[PDB]
């Protein structure tokens, strides 16, 4: 670490005026002050953005630590992989650690700021707020103030903020939420820090983007390809293609697969915790959801076949797990996902590493992250023991506060649209199961896309396309997922005489080409009741693959 | 003051430097190799232009103000903004205006090598400088199957040499992408401040491209950002059938352009402005093509009645006529717009303000622009005859410099008939802007925009912003229709198509009450049907 000693992760320091701050919703925190927390988190982020290389405390050293360019941090050394837990039980808590060393980061830079800019009148009222300040969440499944979206913040290319010592003066500034930009192509840095199989050209980016990188164009534009965040929130408002018919009332998927984790009982934590897989209701997890939000937030694909007008696709760092953290939102995104994984301990309170599976991970060492043993009197790696209170870690939820009213505010932020739309129909469910290989494209990223119908050879993408019912996204032993079914069965049993469908999916790759040798086990599963007044599921269709138009394939 | 208005001054080692196709020179400075002298003086001298205070008339801001907004003096000239619109000296007002920014940017180039080349390297730094000239962009032509905005547009920083520390470059933000200030416009100091106008340009730091959009905090208004790939999209507007499967599209802007530039027979009149001063085929004119290519680069509907994921509307400064100049693409447009006149000029060499209509607006004062007359020895304002001739303010373009080619190369960059006619009132909705859209068939009583609406033909946008038009004055256009007229009689049992139109305000509704003329043409055109307004849902109208 800073200084040649270990950096010991502890979370913001306890001060007693200071009792369990909560880490609150970025919308929120934003609209309440658009201002004091605003200015030290706006500056202390940008000064952490522009600390250099060698500093191993800089925005892109932390970044580093996920994935490219998989160089040593703190001291431990560095298919190239990274530190980052995917695909195993520890997914959710290798995460909640490395989401509290960004925000005690960020917390010390804030003391930094204000002892080298804060007038003696106001030092102690801007400690106090870095002392309160806990890093916001993004609630992605939560309607902003009729749909899912990016934070506001997140959308602005500036931001005001107060001068210290200049009473109401306030000045624009590049807003460091909005991207993250080095001084040259990230392909070009000193080594060994040059981003450089990846099959998207982000060795040519400076800066991070959302859908920015498209085939076909100068590769100067990809420098910085921009925040094309209105196409991610429509992304993050994918829901079955029948729903943009008239006459049909339509549910973001996303909110329905949240509400679902949250309130479905009786998961183990290997279930609960990842995609891994060495009862399909079971299925829906909390790093498959994660997934989808990495692909809808990012783009993953670059080109599509064949000439097209409007052009859907792009890609985008948050796609892909060599260089996701690099995109602001990411830390935003695993807060809100660190806050799912403590809401579902809260409700599920003996489910802990308690399954056979999982078990024999709970003892692994969460490196790069250093902590002083108190016990032992040694400096040792994080262990996901010391991280199951995560207020251990000073801080918390306002949702986690109130064990007995936990449920009905899950109900109030995630489940009333759902409820509203599915108490339409009758009391039965349905659901999707998908499993897949994630190294079967080599490592590849890869959409699966279900539909339930015909399926357009020139048109098998997005809630766009003929038939589409959802997508299970492979962010780069077996890995699992589940989609809600239950309305677009409905759909397609209205226009077929009562039949149930055959989920007929195609796996995409970032060429927008469907790959034919990519398996995938799909299935439609059915019970009588509907979830949330909660089942036995039954199998009652097998997958099978569809095909495409010659030109549309891999 | 006065500035005396030249264009850049003459150099025998630069004889009548062109104007190049702004992604050909992109190219050749930055693939070529690695001296890009002329792109690091066009970047630094547009960002010091953009950075002089509002009191500076020579400032980014000021230059931009004449043309609209905030309607100050510029020049010692008292402050309608001085720009020509719908008037035969359309043309000409843009030439001079034109060549004011691209010798103020020229003078700072020359500021900048002053202030930052050391003295070994100024006379290379200098003769750059000295063949530099604006570059346009070339709004018809294929970008290197596709139109575009230019490559450099749509890239947020951009490399540049540091002079006298070789091998260096650096990466610094692109004037080209947006124009910033470091305030919001509504809140700049008395007379400047942008301030009841249906978009919220008051609440912008910066220009954007479709970034405004209702029901989106206000916050983000204040730097909407470039939404290049949907102006792209925009620019491309073709009939909705060409999107079907088998069938090749053809994107109208280049068509209208081939037929602008290749249809002998119009006077000045007729090809210079909009205006109609009380033969459809002559109606394809250079400020309709104008006025279209500016609702596609900014957008210009705010928002939309009810419910759609796909959010295709959003609103920009190009759209709107006070604030269009802050946007860095309006010169390199206005370039292109000089470039399509000075064609035109060539393969129409006696058409100039001689009909009975243009000649009256022929020797008008070019407000607010100075020159020097070398008769009298006074300073007076530019007129017309000043610039029929562009080469006098020391320019050319590559396509003017061999005339014997020209017809050639306008048919390799550009290219029964039926066409449509539209004639309307820019002061239909009191001044406002809005959209005239036409369709062969029935109407999406919810989907009446653009070429993603059935049935969508083309479009006619009024470039405008209770007032009333000059009396007896009217504005017109022209859409190419065969293709189109060949889908819909495909379709239709041969039926002629009668053409419907909606008119599209702000909102994204129809407004019902505007009538528009509207009639198809065919071939020596005879009319063949009369347009009707269509009906759109209850709550999508006005
Ligand atoms: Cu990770
Ligand atoms: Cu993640
Ligand atoms: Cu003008
Ligand atoms: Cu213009």
């Amino acid at each position: 670490g800073p200084g040649g000693s270990p950096y010991l992760i502890t979370g913001i320091p306890k001060d007693p005026k200071h009792p369990l701050p909560i880490r609150k919703d970025i919308d929120d925190w934003y609209l309440e002050q658009t201002r004091i927390q605003l200015t030290l988190f706006v500056e202390a982020l940008t000064v952490i953005q522009n600390r250099p290389l060698n500093d191993q405390l800089s925005y892109f050293r932390l970044a580093g630590i996920h994935g490219a360019p998989w160089t040593e941090w703190d001291g431990v050394p560095g298919n190239p992989t990274g530190f980052a837990v995917h695909n195993n039980y520890t997914f959710p808590t290798w995460h909640r650690v490395y989401v509290t060393l960004y925000e005690q980061v960020i917390y010390e830079a804030m003391l930094d700021f204000i002892k080298q800019n804060v007038p003696q009148n106001g030092k102690a009222d801007w400690e106090n707020e870095a002392k309160q300040w806990r890093l916001p969440y993004w609630d992605f499944a939560r309607f902003a103030r009729d749909e899912l979206r990016l934070p506001i913040l997140v959308t602005m290319p500036m931001v005001k903020v107060l001068v210290p010592g200049q009473p109401g003066k306030q000045l624009s500034k590049p807003n460091p939420l909005y991207r993250f930009q080095m001084q040259t192509l990230m392909g070009t840095l000193e080594r060994p820090y040059a981003i450089t199989s990846f099959d998207l050209p982000f060795d040519k980016c400076q800066s991070t983007t959302k859908y920015g990188l498209l085939e076909n164009y100068n590769a100067d534009v990809w420098a910085d390809g921009g925040q094309n965040w209105l196409r991610a929130n429509l992304a993050l408002n994918e829901h079955p293609w029948y729903q943009n018919l008239d006459g049909w009332d339509s549910v973001p998927t996303l909110q329905d697969m949240t509400f679902r984790l949250l309130t479905t009982g009786g998961l183990n934590w290997g279930e609960f915790s990842s995609t891994r897989y060495d009862a399909p209701k079971n299925w829906m997890n909390l790093e498959a959801i994660h997934n989808n939000v990495h692909n809808w937030v990012g783009g993953f694909m670059f080109s599509r076949p064949g000439r097209h007008d409007l052009k859907l696709w792009g890609a985008g760092h948050m796609s892909s797990v060599p260089v996701a953290a690099y995109d602001p939102i990411f830390w935003l995104h695993h807060c809100n996902i660190d806050r799912l994984t403590a809401i579902w301990q809260t409700v599920n309170s003996g489910s802990w590493f308690n399954d056979d599976k999982s078990k024999v991970s709970k003892d692994d060492d969460l490196r790069p992250f250093h902590r002083f043993c108190e016990k032992t009197r040694k400096v040792v790696f994080f262990r996901s023991d010391d991280v199951k209170d995560w207020r251990s870690l000073n801080y918390d939820y306002a949702i986690t506060k109130d064990a007995s009213r936990i449920r009905k505010e899950i109900s109030d932020l995630y489940g009333q649209r759902t409820k509203e739309v599915y108490k339409d129909f009758g009391e039965e469910d349905y659901i999707l199961s998908i499993r897949y290989s994630r190294y079967a494209l080599g490592g590849k990223p890869f959409q699966i896309n279900i539909f339930f119908g015909d399926v357009d050879g020139k048109d098998f993408y997005d809630a766009r396309s003929q038939n589409f019912v959802g997508s299970v996204f492979n962010y780069s032993v077996l890995s699992v997922s589940q989609l809600p079914a239950r309305l677009a069965v409905h759909y397609y049993k209205k226009q077929n005489k009562g039949e149930v469908p055959t989920p007929r999916y195609v796996v995409v790759n970032s060429q927008g080409k469907a790959e034919a040798e990519v398996k995938v086990e799909v299935a439609l599963h059915k019970t009588e009741g509907t979830f949330y007044d909660a089942d036995d599921y039954r199998r009652v269709a097998d997958g099978k693959r569809a095909e495409v138009d010659d030109a549309y394939r891999a």
